[PDB]
């Protein structure tokens, strides 16, 4: 019609405006100064084999209350999570034993309920007389506190379908009874609630409720009717024995964590001392170009610590960014007030996060996770496990094992930044791989955004983006002038974007990383 | 019954709005949660 604006204007009278170009102002949003930690573990409450999300204000309820050290070896990951959350949120994966079962309540045409329990990861087959089944997907075995489900009759909708109110409430062993969630659902395939949302039972429970799930029987759903049932009771749920877990469960959990569609920059090995799982997490590091902080069993003597590092499998050249720790000390627990021992992965990641939060523009990735201002260990009544033994500093450094010490003022600190790389070059320090991986991740983002463009745009865009990013790093202070300014020039970074064939755009950037200050030597002199 | 309306009616209404001989600088999607209608209104934006 009129007031319309064309864009082509080919060989005919008229006026047209071309669409806005906006190609010389292409930025990239990656937000490099952000770090999240991902880990697997064994907990009390949570959905098994499904990626979770833990923040500083919900971990207690999403992951359940902390376990008890006297129960067994399952008390480690909760403490690791508590020590690592202090800085940033993260993602966890809960792995359960084989015989863990969740409760199920199955109804019928008349409405008389029946109870059962089914192992995790299995769907439900409905009997002939069963109309619909409701089960709990929070992961809690519904043993303490108990959980009760109530059905109440409600007013029918405008169309005429009957909608009933579902109320699930938790009751503690002491006697405290509080409501937990409520809904208005119906068995009709098209009925709607008062607010207009869909009220069909399966989809409604799946979408708007994070505690329950339901299934229905298509044949019997037409004639199904529900009565008024008050104060039902889930039963049969059982978390099983969590002391022992087959390596298959850990492998499945780490595979799920691999396939998780999220972003994280640390693969913390939360209290999982299994060689296969540690190797898989190292593979995750190598694949995603991130950092890992694993730790050997913190109950081995200094003599057996060295062969265990070779055993755990990351010693080689593929995993150049994974650090291995060892903390053979005792401590007094924060919650249960007992004598417990656990690892150092959480504190190592806390040190790394404190380092990465220093710079604000691009984030400081060049700070090593050690020292007395960024890696202090906060515990209670640290009592050494083997006071009669002594470290093996030279052997530890040759075997790539970071060691704890006592810094100034008497608080224990981490005093090494050595990775699992065996080659004796710049790559075995901790900060260099992290900085290079940050650059590589930014490059991947930029090139993915800029793929499939003509060479004229591509060359200029790539050069501009890389020059800007590396200038930001140099201004931050992570790159310095080369050590020998005679052969390899005098610039911190050298960038070269070239074409190899019709489409092989090749970018080569060489950077000079900063030098950590690990060994300091003073030589006093006297002047005649 | 104004509860349910076929997408044909919404398409006809948005076509009439497109062909309207007036001047406006905002194409507010007043409480119409239909994918086809929203796409048509986006077309109106991109055109005018």
């Amino acid at each position: 019609s009129q007031y319309s604006i064309q864009q082509s204007l080919g060989n005919a009278s008229g006026v047209a405006v071309s669409p806005i170009n906006a190609d010389a102002t292409l930025s990239t949003g990656v937000a490099l100064n952000s770090s999240l930690w991902a880990g697997i573990g064994v907990f009390a409450r949570g959905k098994p084999f499904t990626v979770l999300a833990v923040t500083e204000s919900n971990y207690e309820d999403v992951l359940g209350e902390p376990l008890k050290p006297s129960s067994g070896s399952q008390f480690e990951p909760i403490r690791h999570v508590y020590e690592a959350i202090q800085q940033t949120s993260g993602y966890v994966v809960r792995a359960v034993p084989d015989d863990a079962k969740f409760p199920i309540i199955m109804f019928d045409e008349s409405g008389e309920p029946a109870y059962s329990a089914l192992p995790y990861g299995s769907e439900i087959e409905l009997d002939s007389g069963e109309a619909f089944a409701i089960y709990v997907d929070d992961g809690d075995p519904c043993i303490s506190p108990t959980r009760e489900l109530t059905i109440e009759t409600a007013t029918a909708d405008s169309a005429g379908n009957e909608r009933f109110l579902l109320k699930l409430t938790q009751t503690t062993s002491l006697g405290v009874v509080t409501t937990l969630e409520t809904h208005t659902v119906s068995l009709a395939e098209e009925a709607k609630d008062d607010m207009g949302r869909l009220c069909y039972l399966p989809t409604a429970l799946e979408a708007r409720s994070k505690y329950l799930r339901a299934v229905v029987n298509e044949e019997l759903i037409s004639t199904a009717k529900v009565t008024n049932k008050k104060s039902l009771a889930f039963t049969g749920g059982t978390n099983g024995d969590q002391s022992k877990i087959s390596t298959a469960a850990y492998l499945r959990a780490v595979k799920v964590l691999n396939n998780a569609p999220y972003m994280y920059t640390a693969v913390l090995g939360l209290g999982c001392y299994d060689n296969a799982a540690i190797t898989a997490l190292g593979k995750i590091c190598a694949d995603r170009l991130i950092d890992g902080f694993f730790d050997v069993k913190p109950t081995l003597t200094y003599a057996e610590a060295l062969p265990a590092v070779e055993d755990t499998g990351l010693l080689g050249t593929d995993y150049v960014s994974c650090s291995v720790y060892h903390y053979p000390f005792s401590c007094k627990d924060k919650w249960t007030q007992s004598r417990v021992v656990f690892g150092l992965s959480g504190v190592a990641y806390a040190a790394k996060a404190r380092g990465v939060k220093k710079n604000s523009d691009v984030g400081g990735w060049h700070y090593s996770p050690a020292g007395e201002e960024r890696a202090v260990i906060a515990r209670a009544s640290i009592q050494p496990l083997y006071p009669e033994d002594t470290p093996d500093e030279e052997a530890m450094v040759k075997g790539r094992l970071n060691k704890v010490s006592v810094g100034t003022s008497g608080q224990m600190i981490i005093d090494d930044a050595l990775t699992c790389c065996t080659q004796d070059n710049y790559l075995h320090f901790q900060h260099v791989p992290s900085l290079m991986n940050a650059i590589s991740r930014f490059f991947v983002q930029l090139a993915r955004q800029m793929k499939h463009s003509p060479d004229g745009i591509t060359a200029a865009g790539l050069t501009k983006g890389m020059t800007k990013l590396l200038d930001r790093f140099v201004a931050s202070g992570a790159l310095v002038a080369p050590r020998d300014p005679d052969a390899d020039g005098t610039e911190p970074y050298v960038l070269k974007v070239t074409q190899a064939e019709f489409d092989k755009w090749e970018v080569v950037w060489a950077c000079c990383p900063t030098g950590v200050a690990r060994r300091i030597q003073g030589v006093p002199l006297l002047i005649k």
